Parts: structure tokens; sequence; C-alpha cells
């Protein structure tokens, strides 16, 4: 009997987030760690805008890029200092660029087509800045072996900088069941 008339005004949303106080920011937070001051920052797969929407609030320029229009308008409400557009990264070409970082924390790879792997990759590639950095996290079991990851990123020029099993920076060993992967262009 679920509709969209259920679902949570611009208030309800704000208040419900400021009332649960879930450590939500990891992922902003090492992005910010990374970043220059004022830097251009796409969050690839942004959902509705956690992460880039964090990173707007210090002072950074950001696109949150995301298949889900209703997300993308909660983005919108919620942070209007930021930047917002709907697309699937698999199939339709990023035309900005000169990203100094671009984020992937949403862990949903098992929605993402395997003939569109190479293509989202290639297009996060292509929006990265000469001397930028792409940082994709996610977990094992969660639609994407490693390994593969890892070749497809490479195939497409994102070379592998370093690895972490975590946002806050543990390292990647055997047996490591998460992923933050960081690569630079070339």
């Amino acid at each position: 009997d679920n509709n969209p008339a259920h679902s949570e005004n611009y208030a309800q949303r704000w208040r419900n987030l400021a009332a649960a106080g879930n450590d939500i920011y990891g992922e902003a937070r090492l992005i910010d760690a990374m970043a220059p001051r004022g830097a251009k920052i796409l969050d690839a797969g942004c959902g509705q805008g956690r992460i880039g929407g964090y990173l707007s609030k210090q002072g950074h320029d950001v696109l949150g890029t995301d298949l889900d229009p209703i997300l993308i308008d909660y983005a919108k409400q919620d942070f209007p200092e930021a930047r917002w557009v709907v697309g699937d990264l698999s199939v339709d070409q990023i035309s900005e660029t000169d990203f100094d970082l671009i984020v992937s924390a949403g862990n949903v790879m098992g929605f993402l087509a395997e003939d569109g792997r190479e293509p989202a990759l290639a297009n996060i590639h292509r929006a990265l800045g000469a001397d930028g950095r792409a940082v994709i996290g996610f977990g094992a079991g969660r639609g994407w072996v490693f390994g593969d990851f890892l070749e497809v990123a490479e195939r497409v020029g994102l070379e592998l900088e370093n690895a972490f099993e975590s946002w806050d920076l543990k390292p990647f060993v055997q047996g490591s069941e998460f992923l933050v992967a960081v690569f630079t262009k070339k």
C-alpha cells in the first residue's frame, strides 16, 4: 500500500537526519582531507547528495550526478550551493572535466550492467583533471569482483595509486572485505 504520498518533504527529511544522528559523512571526510580548498569535485552516483552536499558546505565546487531523478531533486532542495544532474554514467557522457577529485561512495555496483562498467569508468577518467584523483569505495560481494574492477579501471587509463579497506584508511590486505581505491589519470 506504499505510494509517493508516504515520502518525506523537505522539513521532514532535514529533521529526520538531524534526529537520526548517524555517522554518514566518513566518505566526505576523506575526500575533504585529500582536497585543496575550493576544489572542483564530482560526486559520481551521488544519490540524494550526502557526500557532495557535505563537500559543498566545505567551500568546494561540487557537481553530483545520479540516474535517479527523485534523489537528484532532493539534492537540489537540500544542497542549493552545489550543482546536480540526472544521468546514467554507463550511457551518458559527463561533458564537464578538470575535476580535482571524483568520488564514488554509493556502494551499489550490482545495479551497473556488465557492459556498462568499462564505459562508466572511461567516463570518470575523461572527467578527471590531469592531476586529479578518483576515489571509488565499495564492498566485497556487492556486485563487482575487486580484481576485475581494477582491471577495467587500468584498461581505461585510471592508474591505481593506493588502496584501503575503509574510508578511514585501514590498509587493504588479503581477505579485505571492502575497497577504497585511489586512482590517478593515465
